[PDB]
């Protein structure tokens, strides 16, 4: 499914993101239109072997499992296709634990060189939530 972007922050901010580990809405709806141009379907291969799956293209090397990444972990338990899902629930409840883990947003490389410091509040700008 690709969402719009008032779509996905009012999906965003029904399952919990606003200001989830202390990051507004629009760092969220900036992380996912940055990797994933907010398409639920996004695949991108990493040289390592591991893929980025899903609105905010969750890796396979950590946190899901794909059966084609050797040595890798599952960390939300999860096969990585439940990120590929038009139901974002799976996503965002992986994002959590991702964004807990210790870097906060920084775990997302499109965040942190696209998003962090800027007017992310611009993503949320005029959409009804
Ligand atoms: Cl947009
Ligand atoms: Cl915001
Ligand atoms: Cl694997
Ligand atoms: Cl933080
Ligand atoms: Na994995
Ligand atoms: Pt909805
Ligand atoms: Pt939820």
């Amino acid at each position: 499914k690709v969402f719009g972007r008032c779509e996905l922050a009012a999906a965003m901010k029904r399952h919990g993101l606003d200001n989830y580990r202390g990051y507004s809405l629009g760092n969220w709806v900036c992380a996912a239109k940055f990797e994933s141009n907010f398409n639920t379907q996004a695949t991108n291969r990493n040289t390592d072997g591991s893929t980025d799956y899903g609105i905010l293209q969750i890796n396979s090397r950590w946190w899901c499992n794909d059966g084609r990444t050797p040595g890798s972990r599952n960390l939300c338990n999860i096969p990585c296709s439940a990120l590929l899902s038009s139901d974002i629930t799976a996503s965002v409840n992986c994002a959590k634990k991702i964004v807990s883990d210790g870097n906060g947003m920084n775990a997302w490389v499109a965040w942190r060189n696209r998003c962090k410091g800027t007017d992310v509040q611009a993503w949320i700008r005029g959409c009804r939530l």
